């Protein structure tokens, strides 16, 4: 307890000696309280809103712009703990077969910050920051920590740049070298991209099995146990030398014994705990892959009880893993806490003992109620999307991503942060428009609104900011290259599920969902407000061009049949 975290608490105490006190009436019960000290934007994107007038009266769009971490998860039973250890050891070996753990560099970290002190850009350029990094790194090498403290604000657990670099240096390889790519992990989807997720679910559906299960865990990061953190730590067994010690330091000193600061009505509390995850992707994917294989084992009756595992059962588990483990991994699509599983049959639905005992209690369902599966891959939820099968005029088949259209419009109408110029606002509007042209072209209102935004924003202005922080986004729309060329590269040329590589010559060859399907997924097609908007779109485009000024514009509307 106090030995590993003491040095971090001491520094905070000395830094705030004047204010430092032990508040006897604090609201902590699961977190260890140490002391407290005294202490001290969802903006609308006007370009997008002006070009999406019918949605000004749609509440689901307009409303978008307008301490549940102090819980304890019971220690799993001895059998669950054996199941997790056997599975985690097996899974790290499968993952390491074709990959080599390595340290990530200052140059790679600098390359990241230079894309995505008052800024990380400022600190990374200053030699003194790297000297502070050196002092922290040398403490880690002898099993000590002084500055790796989380700053809470779901709750986002921030960290100082140097603590982030040390974490990235030791464990960045998991993401940088694609350990959870579908090729390497079989269940993983890291590096795939939203436009491949649909084809992966259709491939999973081709397997013989029961329904497709896609159970959400209620607050996954709070359900990460010490047992999970210890099982994830086993990746150090595949490392050597300096790398091995640095990674063991991140796990033991910053993950298994964290020091967190949080503002309370204004005091700053200094709390600690051995479990939970600060809200990485790779480690959540690993542990979810492990938890879902164990559920598959239970469904298949590999073991009878979680309370304890029989001498023979432990062998049966190891035999199951060597015999069918990889095939069972391939029945899954897992991205952190997001999962889709197509098990051997429907016994999985009621295989809930190990799942609940691991702490991965399902959301919006009673603890012992059997899961309700999906009978069609096109109905399955995955990473806030569902997927449609679209047949092109030429017979080729696209598998496209989709979500309720109000969510898409509501999000594009939001600008995050302060001090944006009209040019930066217009350029973020352009990033959303090009993202829609690439991913959601099949939605009538979005292809129209996207062409309107691209017609209203100066043609050579470069898309800015980001439309999403999703790890599934590859940002192909962040360019001034013609979007028909980008569409052909993404959907035809580089698409492995597309055998015929004939390019598309116009947007008119690119299909939409059926009109009724489009309305079902939130289209305003058929409404009077929408017909007026579509008919008078040049007027809305001109209003924005007039606000931006005397610039060079292109009319993208005639790429559509009606225009
Ligand atoms: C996570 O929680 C959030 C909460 C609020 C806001 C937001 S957000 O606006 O920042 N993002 C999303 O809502 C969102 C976006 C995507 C993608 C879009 C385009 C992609 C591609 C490609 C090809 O290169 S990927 C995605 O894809 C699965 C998943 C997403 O959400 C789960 C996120
Ligand atoms: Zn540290
Ligand atoms: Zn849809």
């Amino acid at each position: 307890n106090l030995d590993i975290i003491g040095k971090r608490i001491e520094k905070i105490k000395q830094e705030h000696e004047t204010s430092w006190h032990y508040d006897q009436d604090h609201p902590y019960k699961t977190w260890a309280y140490h002391g407290s000290y005294e202490t001290k934007s969802s903006m609308v994107n006007g370009v997008v809103r002006l070009l999406t007038k019918p949605w000004d009266v749609v509440p689901m769009v307009t409303q978008m712009a307008m301490e549940k971490v102090d819980t304890r998860t019971q220690e799993p039973k001895e059998g669950t703990k054996k199941l997790m250890k056997i599975t985690a050891e097996w899974l790290w070996k499968e993952l390491g077969k074709k990959k080599t753990p390595r340290m990530c560099t200052r140059e790679e970290f600098t390359r990241k910050v230079r894309s995505n002190w008052k800024s990380a850009r400022e600190a990374v350029e200053d030699s003194r920051f790297w000297e502070l990094v050196d002092k922290e790194r040398n403490l880690h090498l002898e099993g000590k920590c002084e500055t790796c403290v989380y700053n809470m604000m779901r709750a986002i657990w921030y960290m100082w740049l140097g603590a982030r670099f040390l974490e990235f240096e030791a464990l960045g390889f998991l993401n940088e070298d694609h350990w959870f790519s579908r090729e390497n992990s079989l269940s993983g989807v890291e590096g795939e991209g939203l436009h491949k997720l649909g084809y992966i679910l259709r491939d999973v559906s081709k397997k013989e099995g029961g329904a497709m299960y896609a159970d959400d865990t209620a607050g996954w990061d709070t359900r990460i146990t010490l047992e999970d953190l210890k099982n994830e730590e086993m990746v150090t067994n595949h490392m050597e030398g300096e790398h091995k010690k640095l990674a063991e330091a991140i796990f033991k000193l910053t993950y298994q014994n964290k020091v967190v600061r949080v503002q309370r009505p204004t005091v700053m509390d200094i709390i600690s705990r051995r479990d939970q995850r600060g809200s990485t992707y790779g480690l959540n994917t690993f542990t979810n892959m492990e938890a879902q294989l164990i559920r598959q084992m239970e469904g298949e009756g590999v073991f009878k009880s979680i309370q304890h595992l029989t001498v023979t059962e432990e062998i049966a588990v190891q035999n199951w893993l060597a015999r069918v483990g990889r095939e069972r991994l391939s029945r899954m699509a897992i991205s952190g806490d997001d999962c889709v599983v197509k098990p051997l049959d429907d016994r999985f639905a009621s295989a809930l003992t190990a799942l609940n005992d691991m702490g991965k209690v399902r959301k919006d369902i009673q603890q012992w109620e059997p899961s309700r599966g999906w009978n069609d891959w096109t109905q399955v939820p995955f990473c806030s999307h569902h997927f449609h099968e679209l047949i092109m005029k030429d017979g080729r088949v696209l598998v496209v991503p989709c979500r309720n259209q109000d969510e898409l419009i509501g999000r594009a109408r939001i600008s995050q942060g302060a001090g944006w110029s009209l040019r930066e606002t217009a350029c973020l509007g352009k990033s959303y428009a090009q993202m829609w042209s690439l991913m959601y072209f099949h939605r009538r209102d979005l292809r129209l609104a996207a062409n309107a935004i691209c017609s209203a924003v100066p043609s050579h202005w470069v898309p800015t900011s980001r439309t999403t922080w999703s790890i599934h986004a590859k940002h192909e729309w962040m360019t001034t290259e013609d979007m028909l060329t980008v569409w052909n590269r993404v959907w035809i040329q580089e698409n492995p599920w597309m055998e015929d590589k004939t390019p598309v010559e116009s947007w008119e060859e690119i299909p939409y969902l059926g009109k009724r399907e489009d309305q079902w997924c939130g289209s305003l097609i058929g409404l009077t407000s929408r017909a007026t908007w579509a008919k008078n779109i040049q007027t809305a485009i001109n209003q924005v061009r007039s606000l931006i000024g005397n610039e060079e514009y292109t009319d993208y509307m005639p790429s559509m049949k009606r225009f």
